[PDB]
DNA sequence: CCTTGACAAAG
DNA sequence: CCTTTGTCAAG
């Protein structure tokens, strides 16, 4: 399950979208014709893995940031 | 899969790591150059320089095998 | 591998 | 009005 961590495919989601695999960002469609699935689906995942990115320790992470 | 991701682990951990951090997926939140300068100590430009040349080296190993494009195109 | 200085845009 | 970002050309 994991509240913070990400799994393959949502890593893989984030990797395509922002352009790490090839130097090109892609649309949601383009990846969901990638996973056989919607490109809402995708959308929705993406945004998922990064919450799971926020709140990883990030945004709680915000107390000791106001002292560095 | 890791197979689609061949030339990302040929870049530098440092350039790897440049991409990350500009487009937000360590903490979901994308960084300027600035910031990305601050963490590695050097100037804005340098990082963008960096990212240029990590970005060059994907796209051209797109170009040349055409993994993703002959799926996409 | 790196920094400067001058800009356009956007804020 | 002044500042921040991302770019460029040189070195």
């Amino acid at each position: 399950k994991a509240l913070s961590k990400l799994s393959e495919r949502e890593a893989m989601v984030l990797k395509m979208r922002k352009g790490l695999i090839d130097g090109r960002e892609h649309t949601l469609e383009e990846v969901g014709a990638y996973f056989g699935v919607t490109r809402e689906r995708i959308r929705q995942i993406e945004n998922k893995a990064l919450r799971k990115l926020k709140y990883h320790e990030s945004r709680t992470r915000k107390l000791r940031d106001f002292l560095e």
